[PDB]
């Protein structure tokens, strides 16, 4: 499935498809943008069946409900919610449009890449482990982005040799999404990604 949204400050696209033959998706996402800010999150539950979904879905719900909190506060609520559950890998991103500032916090193998028109990228390494309900030492990144920056957040079901190149070349989130098409046809795992193009 594909969901697109747009306002004066951002255009986004969410894509999600299940593993081939698999009824219950283990990945979840949440995204909301208004005229002032964006919140979004992508998670991949551990385990399988309903139990993977229960973990990543809990993240989706908490991010929606606590969207006004800082990313580190939100991700700690998610961690707490994992206590008697499978757990999940997850990434949370907030953007304030007027300041062109983003904040980001993640644990596990959900990746985030932000490409700037100047040619610099923010492309953090994955933090080992996952959100299990045990204590974590979070790393929050805060940075300014330039107009024209394009980003993706994706689960491990998307495996792309040179993700930066697709962000650089694409001139719209629809084009980038189309640019990634060959990596979505196998469906070896659930595949979720959120793309954004920032004004
Ligand atoms: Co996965």
């Amino acid at each position: 499935m594909i969901q697109v949204e747009e306002n004066e400050h951002i255009q986004t696209l969410v894509y999600q498809l299940n593993k081939e033959g698999k009824s219950i998706c283990g990945d979840s996402f949440f995204m909301k943008a208004d005229d002032k800010e964006l919140i979004c999150a992508v998670a991949d539950g551990l385990g399988s069946g309903s139990l993977a979904n229960e973990s990543s879905a809990a993240i989706k719900d908490l991010v929606e409900n606590y969207a006004s909190e800082d990313v580190e506060s939100i991700i700690e609520r998610c961690n707490q919610a994992m206590k008697n559950k499978r757990g999940a890998t997850a990434s949370i991103l907030k953007i304030n449009f007027e300041q062109r500032q983003f904040t980001y916090c993640s644990v596990g193998n959900v990746r985030f890449i932000l490409h700037s028109p100047s040619g610099e990228s923010f492309y953090p390494l994955p933090i080992s482990g996952y959100l299990s309900g045990k204590p974590q030492k979070y790393k929050t990144h805060t940075a300014t982005y330039e107009k024209g920056s394009k980003f993706i957040i994706h689960t491990d079901g998307l495996n792309v040799p040179d993700i930066r190149s697709h962000l650089k070349k694409g001139q719209s989130v629809e084009e980038i999404s189309n640019s990634l098409k060959m990596y979505t046809t196998s469906r070896k795992d659930d595949l979720t990604y959120i793309l954004g193009q920032l004004s």
